[PDB]
């Protein structure tokens, strides 16, 4: 996360942290046993951490548990990045709690202008690196489709959505994709993409939650 805040130890609750010997990528806990990412999270041998804060050091609230099934978007195109989504399945069902709880699936799309709450653990520097170990926040409102071709020239499919600032300053990173955007309550996007990050006229990229709400529901009743 660049220009963003610290958010504060478990104040999100549903915010995950993706493990294969090191934080690769971030997911949101939907029920006890379900987590979302991205698609190009992917990978084997994926341990998950929930309640989460600073992630190089065991504070007491978390919980690990290893995945036992991964399943990528049947449309995942790795070139575009177009239906950037992916299920991973627990072992074992997590206990729910005030520091470890699940976020609820949206009903309808959010609209341009909404503020959302995007966080993560990150790249903070929109030039070189630095990772924090705790978790960053950061408030960023969801642009208008044509107003976000016209400043950035992306080619965004109607499974993506622009939220950000064209000033730049504040964006998600390298780091932080797979995880959360959350608006009215709900999750309406994962950080998916962007070109370098806080570029100004270049606002992140995420998929579109809204239109995987049957996908998700189909697939998590039938596994
Ligand atoms: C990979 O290194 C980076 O600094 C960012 C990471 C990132 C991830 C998710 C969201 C954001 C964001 N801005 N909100 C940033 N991505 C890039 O900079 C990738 N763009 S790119 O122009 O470097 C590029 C384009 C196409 C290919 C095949 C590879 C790389
Ligand atoms: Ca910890």
């Amino acid at each position: 996360i660049v220009g963003g805040y610290t958010c504060g130890a478990n104040t999100v609750p549903y915010q995950v942290s993706l493990n294969s010997g090191y934080h690769f990528c971030g997911g949101s806990l939907i029920n006890s046993q379900w987590v979302v990412s991205a698609a190009h999270c992917y990978k084997s041998g994926i341990q998950v951490r929930l309640g989460e804060d600073n992630i190089n050091v065991v504070e007491g609230n978390e919980q690990f548990i290893s995945a036992s099934k991964s399943i990528v978007h049947p449309s995942y195109n790795s070139n575009t990045l177009n239906n950037d989504i992916m299920l991973i399945k627990l072992k074992s069902a997590a206990s729910l709690n005030s520091r470890v709880a699940s976020i609820s699936l949206p009903t309808s799309c959010a609209s341009a202008g909404t503020q959302c709450l995007i966080s993560g653990w990150g790249n903070t520097k929109s030039s070189g690196t630095s990772y924090p170990d705790v978790l960053k926040c950061l408030k960023a409102p969801i642009l208008s489709d044509s107003s976000c071709k016209s400043a950035s020239s992306f080619i965004i499919t109607s499974n993506m959505f622009c939220a950000g600032y064209l000033e730049g300053g504040k964006d998600s990173c390298q780091g932080d994709s797979g995880g959360p955007v959350v608006c009215s309550g709900k999750l309406q996007g994962i950080v998916s993409w962007g070109e370098g990050c806080a570029q100004k006229n270049k606002p992140g990229v995420y998929t579109k939650v809204c239109n995987y709400v049957s996908w998700i529901k189909q697939t998590i009743a039938s596994n």
